[PDB]
């Protein structure tokens, strides 16, 4: 990157011969089960024209993958985490601005391969033409939602998942006989409906054991501001889907309803640029 | 590179024993949704024969992928980002020149594989000849548009995309029955036209959540110039295509029109070589 | 990571120009066979706003894979480690909090590949459409169980295993003739039941020779706390399953019962923040 | 390399405890569209027996890929860059010599794979023998033209290119019906000839957006020379081919004519070894 | 690892600003052919709460692969190393404890790939379903036998081996006609039995030329112990199997008997913590 | 390597706290077209028991790939570089000895893969057995010719090359109809013989644009020698083959004659150990 | 390795703050063609309890691949290097011991892949079961022969080689018609027998151009020994096989005889521990 322009590596980076005052702030939201942690760092270079503060948004958002209700032996439900989110808003009153962020959106790729085979038999001359196309498919996608001057947020959505080494299924799949078989343990099962869901160990880890963010947003403030103090709000949330499965007198049929419940955990932090410390 | 010519690594690089004065300038263009950020750095070596200034053109250009209009239940439209651009012009009056830039155009590659198989049967001797050819295909292509002494620009164009694990489609594809099926959720669908488009999560990330540049241009100025001050214009823009789909009484047909709307966000920055700071 | 935001590498890390007081505490639980070791480290930065203590939870939990009982020459049993666990609780009375942890849950991935081949014969034109999907399957899965403010734990569960280069079997597999053949040496064997189990060398190493953790939890304490002293409990445990196999007068049939025995080894450690040492 | 002869790494390299005087010289040739840049560096070791000067020949040679003329709706032309060149001559009068250069010619490689399969059928015993051979094919080849004492040059030639995921075509390909279909958008097209060429985005990047060199030549001069001053000429150039396509009343036929136009941009730089600076 | 918790790399490691007193102790056991070497190191940190001593158990255990006896031209034997072992016991009287060890047990992995291809013929519609599963198989497995407070040991067992590019054979393989053909040079051979064994070069290297360990165990002692002196025993051993092959008047039949001979080489070393040296 | 024997990396290397006197000597042989360059370095350690001098034999040997003569429209010839050589002789009178050299001969490798597939049909049980074997084949091979005390040399020979994505032809290939088709553009061509050779761009780069060595030989001299002065001869050379092709009234036939012309460029350099400089 | 036990990297290594006295000793054995070179190094740590001396056994053993005799036009011979060896003996009188050595024996690996495919036809249900197994095969194997207290040696043996892209042949292969065809240029050839051998360029490099060792043995001596002086013998050797081929009036038949000639080059070096130098 920088070395390709004949500039020495690390020349244009910042933070040299200066003292960062790091920190840590841990919260637990027992109502929603969101361990929260806001590691920060106040980088003050005399060369840089603005102060800096990198906010690491570590933590954990618990999956909460469980059978929420059952109605007899022919109907049951399941609530699973459809998407995890982490937002970092900043009041429009304040004059500090978000400078950068990481991770960011990346461009996909796919391999395309084509064939052309023709042979002869001892005359049955044949010709064969074919093309194949391959690409990788993560179970969960870390999308950086579009940022602005005061707001930046991420989300992790549910791409698709392979159910007992059989089919990549997604929230939109539909099969006329069996319905959406995303978390259906057995098709022609004879057990109670409440006990015919995929074992959470068999599923992805993020579904039941939760997703632990690692995100960064550096915010810069003018060095001659009238007041050196800005509050910030950071919001965690998860969106859960209702997966119902019931018996049609011949086989199980499963249906999925998108974005059934969403629970937000919001915390407000006050930043003190002069003291170089921000508090709960 | 440098070590292959028996020269010690880093000998010919610049920026040693000198003080770069970095900086940062953040703007948000709420009309067009273009977060903008112009991290810069003034590298002054006494060995180098000209002053330097590397301009990092970070930011984010929001995707803006949405159904702009609907006309009944048999016609609808879609505006999607065909190409993102970043230009960095310099007035022809000024005597500063762009020195380098990164990234730059790179040479493609493809693998070619050939076969020759002949067998016998217990006599039906056969012969088979075939050749295969494979290469990777990014969804978006980062082309460095041809630079000049005062102007350098990049663009990120739409190569092609795989629609529900079925076919790489591009802006030019055409199928006599269905038309261009780039973002067509269902072929023989029975839903409202406005609700028959590919879900933005299913698409590429850059389409809906935006593209965040990371580009660099070092500009050099003569050290004995009469006036040590030059203004610069940096332009962001995105080009949107209109994707229309309608019902032909039997199946959906979709058409794509290229370069329908383009919105430019231009900002002018004044550079002060003597003070080593450039302002909004 | 940090270098992508133009910050110099290692700027925002902690532990510079400070003296960590490391340590070590080894215990052996001969009743359950759990070698235990709690390497710790007291990192005190004057810049950081809280004290730190990283707790490495190394050790070893022995596999204990053996034939626990035999009942004649037509019935026998096997106890094998279904899952190893490591928990690190903290009394809710104390004001120290767990800050971070490693390893953490990671997002899976799978490759999807599609084909489309059509040929001609000398006319028998054919068409072939196919898709393949591949992914890796570890024998044991290291899941980070959902953490909280005072409690963090991991577990290592049994995914599946390939029995004599023949089939990946798991705890839930069932075959109507042979039953669950997870550890069945021979199908139509004629030996004693006690001597018809898979040789422990042929199995995975973790089944018989044990699993040695390597986990980390940093806990932070407020620097102006009223009392600088907190005790901690760390718990190891393994969960064993009963694998029974018997003769049906024609072939062996094997059945597996989940979570038969669980044995916990709990130890309490007292931390002294002022002295920077924690004792057994 | 050097470490394999038991010599410490970097022992035999040069440039230690010395001061290189780097530089930069930017030119733009608006007639031919060749951004030009001659980053240099004067490495003077007291241990080395000759002075050094590494000349980096960065820049950009614009592709110039456009329809130069059209003659009705049944005939048109296209001029595309067949080869980019960069030469660095030195007058035979001068006593400075080119010492090294980079990149240099490299030896190709190919994988050879052989098969021998024989089977039986329930007796139709068969035998199958086959061999496959694979290798990579860059679109453009960077050949170091043979250097001499006073002259060194590179060139980047057109290997071949895949046209709409169909066939690797080169300048020499010929098909009796369609002719050379290197840049033919459609075979049985019905559009104007001027609008039946491959879209420049679909082509390689180097064709339309240009090629940016990165080459190095260190030249050494005797330290006791009578005059410490030598001028140098550096030449850029591109070679364009005329691609004509016309209608044969049934389908398009395309023909390519090699080395139609070549445009050279020559600049002369005067080197001053005593002052350690070279000027435009 | 450590850098992921925002701690600077190497902060929590030990051995800074201290003087380790290394050493070396070489023994040769000509009766059993076991070159033995116990490189050690006394790491004394004033920060660490216990003294350290890392014991490297290098050496070599000769394979001893030879025809031990022959009984005519129709019967012969072979003794080959079934498993090499290295144990490091510590008397239960002493108060020093083994702290860590390396290498340790690792979790296996396997790739699972599934297919689903259906085509049509010009109607003979077919469907094809298949799954493949691949994994690597070392010839010898380095198992860490379960350690305790006073005892830690490793072993290297014989997984399986490919006999003349034909079949992966193991100690348990059986073929009703030929028996266990693990080291059988020819099936329908006509040579003397003593000369019908696989050439030791064709086999694995570890069988005939021996296995050289590289293992480490750090043992820690309380710093205020009453007596600073502990003796240690380190045991090498190899287990040899008897592979017999004889003529059945039509073809060779070979049988393998497990764990026939085991030879142990035990040495006792006295550690002097105060002097920081341990002797033979 | 060195770190595996518990010795610190770089401990046993040489060249510490000493001053190497490097240099450079460039020659051009316009008669044979061999750019020549003899970068050297005088490493004098007071610990080492002998002086050192590493001789880098860089340069370039031009390919000289051209049609040397033509005899009508039915016969022509071609001279191409069969092998490049670089020798570094030392008079047997002198007492300096060559110490090491790089590159050196390396051991090849090949992958062997075997199959065993048997299926059933609905009974036509079949069995299939096959084995495949693959390895890479460089176009030119860099063989270190066997060195001695006073003479060391390398050579680069012509392995084989793929002619227009068709067949790996070599110098020894023969086809009864067409002869050796190594550089035959067209089989049933109708052009002049002089214009029926493979285009030099289509061939390997080393054939026409030349091969640039990078070789090293350290020579050591006794420190108490009677005379501290030795001359050295370094020889470049290329061997050219005559490739003739002529018309047999039906198709072209090509023949290759091995080692037709060889041209040597020899230079003598005088080394002065006391002054630490060697001259042309 | 060392960093996994929480010890800082390089803590337990040796050679810090000490002065190694390296050296070099070159010999050429013109009778056997064995360039010999014994780079050494005397590492004296005050922490280490014994002196050290690492002996690098570089050099070159010429291949000597030539037709030794011919008997008419129907019989000829070939002597080729079957195995190269390097031994480093130490008199049993001396009290110095070999401490370590490198390289050492390594454990092989192989990939096992299994398939299970069953399809249906439009009913001809079929089932297919197959397994494949792959591994790499070096041409020459570097086996560390079993070391002892006073003697350590290596050898490089001939694994197998592919003859004109046709079959991997070894010294033991036999074909009833053609015999061992290891170096047989043509089967139904009509040339003189002396000119029907594989061209040495077509063979492996080690056969004709020689094998250059790179081996290390550190020997340690007690620091309070009565006499600080030990002599050492280092032996090179190569073993040559006689490959005869003759005409059977229909086709060539070739036979190989193992270990025909062996030539040893022995040199004795006297080590002076007090002076830290060893002489020829
Ligand atoms: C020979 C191929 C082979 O072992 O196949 C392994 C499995 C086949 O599925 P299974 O029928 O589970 O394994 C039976 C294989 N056996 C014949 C050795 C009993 O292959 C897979 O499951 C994949
Ligand atoms: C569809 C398969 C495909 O992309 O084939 C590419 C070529 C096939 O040989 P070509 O005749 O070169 O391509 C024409 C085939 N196509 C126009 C239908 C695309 O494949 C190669 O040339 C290799």
């Amino acid at each position: 990157a920088d070395s390709d322009i004949n500039i020495k590596t690390g020349t244009t980076d910042i933070g040299s011969n200066t003292t960062v005052k790091t920190g840590d702030l841990v919260t637990y939201d027992k109502e929603n089960g969101m361990h929260k942690k806001v590691f920060y760092s106040f980088i003050d270079d005399k060369n840089h024209n603005k102060k800096l503060l990198v906010i690491r948004t570590k933590g954990t958002i618990a999956g909460q993958y469980r059978v929420y209700s059952e109605e007899g032996a022919n109907k049951s439900g399941l609530a699973w985490p459809s998407a995890f989110k982490v937002q970092l808003q900043l009041p429009d009153n304040e004059v500090a601005q978000i400078s950068d962020y990481y991770p960011r959106n990346s461009i996909d790729t796919k391999e395309y391969m084509s064939t052309l085979t023709y042979g002869f038999n001892g005359i049955g001359a044949n010709v064969s033409i074919g093309h194949t196309l391959k690409y990788v498919q993560p179970d969960f996608k870390t999308i950086l939602e579009s940022p602005t001057d005061k707001k930046v947020g991420w989300k992790v959505i549910f791409n698709n998942m392979v159910n007992q080494n059989w089919g990549p299924y997604d929230r939109d799949s539909w099969n006329p006989v069996y319905g959406n078989q995303l978390f259906m343990k057995t098709r022609n099962g004879s057990m109670k409906a409440a006990d015919n869901f995929l074992d959470p160990n068999k599923a992805s880890s993020l579904l039941s054991s939760g997703f632990s963010p690692d995100f960064a947003t550096v915010i810069t403030m003018d060095r001659k501001a009238s007041k050196q103090q800005t509050n910030i709000d950071v919001i965690y949330e998860r969106v859960r889907d209702d997966y119902q499965l019931h018996w049609t007198s011949t086989n199980w049929k499963g249906t999925n309803t998108k974005d059934k419940w969403t629970d937000r955990s919001s915390e407000r932090y006050k930043i003190d640029w002069e003291k170089e410390e921000m508090t709960n």
